[PDB]
Order: C-alpha cells, then sequence, then structure tokens
C-alpha cells in the first residue's frame, strides 16, 4: 500500500496472508472454511495465515492453516487478468473471534464514488521497493468506469473496476495482490493489477466481486 497508514493490529480481521515460506499475497476470509484471493496469486503449497498484524513476529493471535484446495476461476485469463479470482479451502475451519472474522459478499455492485478500505503488506513505495511488516490500510473511492477505461483503454473489462486517485500518491501495489477492497461492509474488490503503483492517471484495477457471487456461492457449496 502506497500513501496509506498502519491499520492497527487486527482491525481488519478478514485480512489473511498467503504464505509459502514467505508472504506472497493477501486474501479475504469469507467464511470459516474459505478465502477469496486473486487468480494471479495461484501457487501450490499455500498456508493461510489469519489473525496477523506483524507477519514476521508471533504476537499471539495467529492461526496458521494449510490450504486443502485451490480453485482458480474457470475462465481466468492470465494475459489480460480477466476473471482474476480464486477460492482457497482451509484444511480445518478457522476459529472465529474478534481478531479473525469473515467479510460479507455483496448482493449488488457498488456505485462510483463509494469509499472503500484496501489493505495489505505490499510495497509502500511508488518508486523503488519497501515492504512493511505490519498491515497497511488505504481509504480509496471507486472511480467512474469512464475514468477507469480512459486510464487503460482496451484493457478494462466489465469484471474489473478502478479505485483510488487519478492524481497518484495513494494506491495498492505488488504484494497487496489478492487482498480485499471492502466497501460499505462488503467485499467488492480484490487487488488485481495496475501500471506501476500510485502513478498519475493509473489507478488500481480490482476484480469486480459482485459479478462472481453466484459462482463463489455455488462453488463453495459444492466443495
Ligand atoms: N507470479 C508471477 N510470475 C506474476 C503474477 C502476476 C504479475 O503481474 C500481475 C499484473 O500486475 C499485478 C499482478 O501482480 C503484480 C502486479 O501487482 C500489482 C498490484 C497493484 C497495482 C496497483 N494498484 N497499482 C499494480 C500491480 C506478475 C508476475
Ligand atoms: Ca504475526
Amino acid at each position: 500500500i502506497v500513501g496509506g497508514y498502519t491499520c492497527g493490529a487486527n482491525t481488519v480481521p478478514y485480512q489473511v496472508s498467503l504464505n509459502s515460506g514467505y508472504h506472497f499475497c493477501g486474501g479475504s476470509l469469507i467464511n470459516s472454511q474459505w478465502v477469496v484471493s486473486a487468480a494471479h496469486c495461484y501457487k501450490s503449497g499455500i498456508q493461510v495465515r489469519l489473525g496477523e498484524d506483524n507477519i514476521n513476529v508471533v504476537e499471539g493471535n495467529e492461526q496458521f492453516i494449510s490450504a486443502s484446495k485451490s480453485i482458480v476461476h474457470p475462465s481466468y485469463n492470465s494475459e489480460t487478468y480477466n476473471n482474476d479470482i480464486m477460492l482457497i479451502k482451509l484444511k480445518s475451519a478457522a476459529s472465529l473471534n474478534s481478531r479473525v472474522a469473515s467479510i460479507s459478499l455483496p448482493t449488488s455492485c457498488a456505485s462510483a464514488g463509494t469509499q472503500c478500505l484496501i489493505s495489505g503488506w505490499g510495497n509502500t513505495k511508488s518508486s523503488g521497493t519497501s515492504y512493511p511488516d505490519v498491515l497497511k490500510c488505504l481509504k480509496a473511492p471507486i472511480l467512474s468506469d469512464s475514468s477507469c477505461k480512459s486510464a487503460y483503454p482496451g484493457q478494462i473489462t466489465s469484471n474489473m473496476f478502478c479505485a483510488g486517485y487519478l492524481e497518484g500518491g495513494k494506491d495498492s501495489c505488488q504484494g497487496d495482490s489478492g487482498g480485499p477492497v471492502v466497501c460499505s461492509g462488503k467485499l467488492q474488490g480484490i487487488v488485481s493489477w495496475g501500471s506501476g503503483c500510485a502513478q498519475k492517471n493509473k489507478p488500481g484495477v480490482y476484480t469486480k466481486v459482485c459479478n462472481y457471487v453466484s459462482w463463489i456461492k455455488q462453488t463453495i457449496a459444492s466443495n
């Protein structure tokens, strides 16, 4: 997260860290047994880390649970990042508490201008690299589809949306991938792509979760 702030320990209780000997992506707890992340975060051998604040220190509220299954969206396209969503099943159900809690799926798509909270342990620099150990947060509004598509002509599909700031300075970034965009108490987005980070007229692009809620629900019910 570039231009954001320290969230505070466990203030984003649905945020998870995907770990394969190291943090490599974020994700969102949508119920005690399942996480939503980005398809581009796919890898084998994932451990889901819940209740995390400092990902390099055991602070006492962590739950480490291995994935039992990954499901990349049937139509994910790695060339264009279209349908950039994946489901991860936890080997054992998370124990829910104040610091480990699920986030609601939406029932409608969000309107331009709605404020959202985006979070993650991604790069905090727009130029160069710096990776933080505690979770960072950013408030960002959903941008008009026309400003989104004009920023990235030919490359935004109706399964994507832009949020952030055209002026730059404030954005998600590498390492935030797969993490949540939560708006009005619902998971409306997943950190997906962008050109660099916090660059002018290049806002973040996010997987439009409202277009996937029936797939999510059908898939989890059948697995
Ligand atoms: N694992 C690989 N080899 C891999 C997978 C995905 C890659 O690139 C895609 C395209 O861009 C995304 C995604 O992962 C890296 C980059 O992460 C972000 C996240 C946020 C923003 C933004 N809000 N400005 C920009 C890029 C590349 C290699
Ligand atoms: Ca920790």
